[PDB]
């Protein structure tokens, strides 16, 4: 019922630069929220404050009742929230399996037999079961990002954050990673996705948020936003991006 992510008057300064200018955003449980906008709109900054990767100077960011600014709540937030980025952040000297089993054994205190069985399932689900005994450097970006995805899912979070996970991928690698995201979007997970992929955005989102200049300019259903945009900034942005 209540929003699982509640953001009020979020202001973020990066030097003299006003990155976020009083964001009000509420994400419902299990909602698939997709955030789009031109570069420098602050959308990646916004999604990063949600699991404590950006400090903010004004406003309130609450995740499942936990204040993100509370140092006491950080460990708990890291259990509930998973995140993928442009960079894959894989441990080069750990196997694909070990990269995924690590946190559940270390944090959730799972035995090896239980963590690996879980990890292998997830690796299969994301299509790279045969990569389990390999080291990250032997994998392509498309494979590595899906390892990152499986690693996040292995902690069994209630919320999954996707900060442009295909933006640094070569074009051949994009499709395989988006498919995994589509698979997950049919489920009950609460998902926030920042992306350039508009086909994916209109296809999977329950709700699309258009950001520009550190503000939310327009939001709505994927059909409303892509076909009959209201704000001139929304319309202009889409027209160039949907080329």
């Amino acid at each position: 019922m209540e929003p699982i992510i509640r953001i009020r008057n979020l202001h973020k300064w990066f030097g003299p630069l006003h990155v976020l200018k009083g964001i009000h955003l509420e994400v419902a449980p299990g909602e698939k929220l997709v955030i789009i906008g031109p570069s420098g709109s602050g959308k990646s900054t916004l999604i990063r404050t949600i699991n404590r990767l950006e400090d903010f100077q004004e406003g309130e960011v609450v995740v499942d009742g936990l204040s993100v600014k509370d140092d006491r709540a950080l460990r708990e937030i890291r259990r509930e929230v998973g995140m993928v980025f442009q960079q894959f952040n894989l441990f080069p000297h750990m196997t694909v399996l070990e990269n995924v089993t690590l946190a559940p054994m270390r944090v959730r205190r799972w035995p090896r037999e239980k963590a690996e069985k879980k990890a292998l399932e997830l690796l299969e689900r994301v299509g790279i079961l045969d990569q389990a005994r390999k080291y990250p450097a032997q994998l392509s970006g498309g494979q590595q990002q899906r390892v990152a995805i499986a690693r996040a899912l292995a902690m069994e979070p209630k919320i999954m954050l996707f900060d442009e996970p295909t933006s640094a991928l070569d074009p051949e690698m994009v499709g395989e990673v988006l498919d995994v995201m589509r698979d997950l979007a049919q489920g009950g997970m609460t998902m926030v996705v920042v992306t350039h992929e508009m086909g994916f955005a209109r296809e999977v989102a329950d709700r699309v948020v258009f950001m520009d200049g550190g503000q939310i300019v327009e939001e709505g259903r994927p059909e409303e936003i892509f076909t009959r945009p209201k704000e001139e900034r929304t319309r202009s942005f889409l027209q160039r991006v949907l080329h």
